[PDB]
């Protein structure tokens, strides 16, 4: 049937988790076609000094491969 | 000794992660009694042209069983 | 020594598990060279009116990098 | 907005892995509506004179809940 | 062939690990038929003035489904 | 080289996931120096009449040790 | 009560997952007594010109120990 | 929002599993305040001529931090 | 240095967890020398009908290998 | 903010763990830009007459994506 | 009877894996008494012009508590 | 096809990680035939006055069964 590929990215943002997810996906869309789903693997981040500096979300992005 | 049961749900939301959890809990409250705690097992979601179509949070909800 | 890369693919088929793995490997052959091994990570699928609709096998495929 | 539930079943069969999965899904269909997807968690089995006696596939079945 | 279902329960007891498991099974057998096996997934508990307040054992209980 | 330590904290908040993480970091920074990074290990919470009562985020906080 | 041992084998076959499991179990039968159950731990394999070369199934075989 | 800390201990006992947990909690109570919950991570132990020399239970203890 | 081997056993008992652990170890001692430690992997069991029939503890037993 | 990608490589060497890591990283440097960190995922190897033949280290290499 | 505590450290070094472990243990010795054993949890690192810049080994250090 | 067995060993050495792996493999050679691969599962060790006392590497060793 169809075949998909998964790439692992890390999105970062000062805004929050959804924004860091959206950041990776926005960059993914520049170079990968047929983006279909994602799976969060890790949530981490840096500290300083209003608390969280940046949120870092490690995620797999899954996309459909074309025929050839 | 009190006994609890855990049911696994996946809440979804186009808005965010809290909203997805809340969606699941709102539905669980309709058919399950004595809801006490939840544990998130997975965060995933779907992608469209806008980016995230929906956030999906897989979680277990634990509740106390009667008698 | 030699250096390998692993790509993660999801093969799908209505027929069964091996055919799902085979579907991923046939596509991988078109763009990847020196395919050597694979490792299954997840077996999942969709459900239709007759039972399984498609099997989906998530696998890592390992191949030698040139140079 | 949408909420799914997951139940954990063990399908068994003497015929093979796919058959064991089909067995769980067939029995699932009798009492669960909107069956959407499955996830295989464990493949195990019993052993007899002729090798495999029964294949046992532990899977989660996900299905959409009504509001 | 036969089809089984697993339900996840948490038994509790102020006495010990076995007693907590038995509490869960004793309750299970009031609403579930054909109980066959259990599998412990987690041991946790709460803490009081005297050490352990209650033991909490998270377990899966497996039972045959009737062909309904 | 440098040596870091990780401590496991659980932040809580009635507001959301980021707020819970910030609660833990805000407390961490009162007794720990040189906070560098955090890693989320679990998200759980409690349930009330209105859905989520409080969100509880389990996280590791990593900080450099002073060569003492 | 009674005591069981588990050994970890890897069965291989060009002819699929069930075939590889059966290969392991046939060999286990030759030198092990009181074979009772198996648990699949990994599925992997090698790749050749036609896709899968060999399927390799890593499993635990459980057997009762005599007293 | 209240904040908790988790410390990892290994309690040991020649008697049994509960006793090992209790050993750890008794010691934790000496230097940690507001002890609330524990989670067992590992059960292991040592072996002598008698069989089990000591049971060892690795656990996290969670307690509320002040200010 | 020294080399050890680990075998995986399943001890069973109606008495409880420690007894099922002791059961595997007693049988291990019949055929393996220099038993040194064990690690519990799984706790499961059968049901009927005073609750637990038998407790089943899956464990690795580690023992020192001799030179030759 | 910025976005990173991770690729999974297997470095090999007859000369040890660090050597295998370095082999992977040297190859990564040839076709990947902005290499920042690595995470070891598995250590395995092959066996020959003298013990270890090749050390094989599976690692993730993280690098910043240009915009 | 006996109770141990475990702390999670990250040793770093430019020299290799063993050196990074030794670095954590040396700093551990300054403030912790009765250091008994360690468990490596993660091996990771940073990458520079010459390949590995810093090795980072995340380990748990276990030590015996006084009564 | 061919069938393999995996035995789990713990190699120990004061020198380092490879020497620990080598110690396990040298002993395995005395009693096991057709040793083919190994997989590291855990790296741990003991601590003495100078830092690491012994490294202990837990590994699975895979070998072909005759027949
Ligand atoms: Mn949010
Ligand atoms: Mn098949
Ligand atoms: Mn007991
Ligand atoms: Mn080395
Ligand atoms: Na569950
Ligand atoms: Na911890």
């Amino acid at each position: 049937g169809k075949v998909y590929k998964k790439v692992e990215l890390v999105g970062t943002s000062e805004e929050g988790l959804e924004a860091a997810i959206q950041a990776a996906l926005a960059r993914a869309r520049k170079t990968l076609r047929h983006l279909d789903w994602f799976e969060v693997k890790e949530i981490r981040g840096t500290i300083g000094e209003a608390g969280v500096k940046e949120y870092q979300v490690v995620l797999e992005v899954g996309f459909r491969l074309e025929e050839t």
